[PDB]
């Protein structure tokens, strides 16, 4: 696949959140976000399509960050190089895993790391998959609404900013059926 945009919202200051049908390695923002643990592991769905995409490029980048962070602190949020990929940059959260006490809030809070990383490296474009809802089992519907929720709330409380679109990619048919039927 493939490239289809299935929602556009206008944010505080008219910055575009656009929900968007596509593999995330594939996009070419200037940044793309990977959903991890506290140890960088590259297991995720999503982090195996940046390792199928980025290969050992990618891996290496991530390694090298690993050593250089030491361990990724609760709900945080750090960056490499999009190595081998489209996007400029790799944005690496630790996602909350369902079920963990304060997961909602949790993955609210990691949204908006993600979101003062870019802004502090002057970004123009960030990309977010549904970050909690495979490997870390959070309902799809769950996910989705609380980073958008997220996304919304950092626009409004933000002055400014650099950012001018925020991508949600959408890829699996679960999520893609619930956002489009649930709207
Ligand atoms: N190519 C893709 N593009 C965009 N989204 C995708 C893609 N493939 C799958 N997804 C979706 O990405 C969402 C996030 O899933 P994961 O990447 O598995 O992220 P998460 O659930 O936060 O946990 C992964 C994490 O990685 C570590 O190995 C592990 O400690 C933790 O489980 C899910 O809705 C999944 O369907």
């Amino acid at each position: 696949d493939g490239f289809t945009v299935l929602s556009t919202k206008s944010l505080f200051l008219g910055q575009k959140l656009q929900v968007v049908q596509a593999d995330i390695a594939s996009i070419d923002s200037d940044a793309v976000v990977h959903p991890t643990n506290t140890d960088f592991y590259i297991g995720g769905e999503v982090g195996n399509t940046l390792e199928k995409k980025g290969g050992k490029e990618f891996v290496e980048a991530v390694l090298e960050l690993r050593k250089k962070n030491g361990p990724l602190e609760v709900a945080g949020a750090a960056v490499s190089a999009g190595h081998g990929l489209p996007a400029k940059f790799v944005i690496h959260c630790n996602s909350p895993v369902w079920g963990a006490d304060k997961c909602e809030e949790l993955l609210e809070k990691t949204v908006k790391n993600c979101l003062a990383l870019a802004d502090d490296k002057k970004l123009k474009s960030i990309a977010f998959p549904s970050i909690g809802s495979g490997r870390n089992g959070f309902p799809k519907q769950t996910a989705a609404q609380l980073i958008l929720k997220a996304i919304s709330s950092y626009f409004v409380s933000t002055m400014s900013s650099s950012i001018k679109t925020v991508y949600f990619v959408l890829f699996d048919s679960e999520s893609i059926g619930i956002y489009v039927q649930e709207m």
